[PDB]
């Protein structure tokens, strides 16, 4: 009864991902050129592994630029892996909406990465695709 | 001395615009297609008259599904003019980057818009923009 994630995820084709191999310099590039503010962590089979976000890459945030440089200057060798959260909460396509909404407000992450039933990342949902449901379902008698 | 707004802002073109007129619903739309949580309001002529948030627009932090339906039933004939905040912070190009930064984190928007000579909405820095900008350096020396 009712919407399911699948119905307003974001796409597979959509996410933006890394690996926990992937450099941290890398993973802010991405974050800045994609313009999210977090990542799904993902193995070289597509396996969700964990999340990683702007918070992890740029711990102790910074509230100068100098402040920030210093941090970019100490992410040399530094790796996803070391930083991102595991084991994140994740949802299925057939998850209800209004119980993927309310986790979205648990998780730190403030997404949930959807998962198929091998844990292969399928895609996310993010506020903006609750949000976007709510607003579908208005425009409809 | 030092680099300047103009060198790491968002350019006009990647911009997401709304007016005073826009309605509540039409604002949500472009935030959640556009995937950006905060949004420029300009005037007919491009001129920067405002900012307005997710935030604004939710009013009427939802933290369930039914709570979400019921705001969005309720932005029905409103507008952004009415829940946006007018007269923000803004930079110019030429605005050193370092103070620009320091700014960024002085604005509930956490964003910061460029306008030109004539208040023209030019550009934005977005926190995104300023973490391109130590990344970009660093890479250079």
């Amino acid at each position: 009864t009712g919407y399911t994630v699948g119905d307003f995820m974001t796409p597979r084709q959509n996410l933006h991902v890394v690996k926990p191999s992937t450099s941290v310099d890398d993973a802010l590039e991405l974050l800045v050129e994609k313009k999210v503010t977090g990542l799904p962590v993902i193995d070289d089979n597509w396996t969700l592994v964990g999340v990683v976000s702007d918070y992890d890459l740029l711990a102790l945030t910074w509230k100068t630029f100098n402040e920030l440089q210093k941090l970019i200057s100490k992410t040399y060798g530094k790796v996803v892996g070391d930083l991102m959260t595991p084991s994140p909460l994740v949802v299925r396509d057939s998850t209800n909406l209004e119980d993927a909404a309310r986790l979205l407000l648990e998780t730190k992450f403030r997404r949930l990465p959807v998962v198929d039933a091998d844990g292969k990342l399928i895609g996310i949902l993010t506020r903006g695709n609750v949000v976007r449901a709510a607003l579908q379902i208005k425009r409809n008698a």
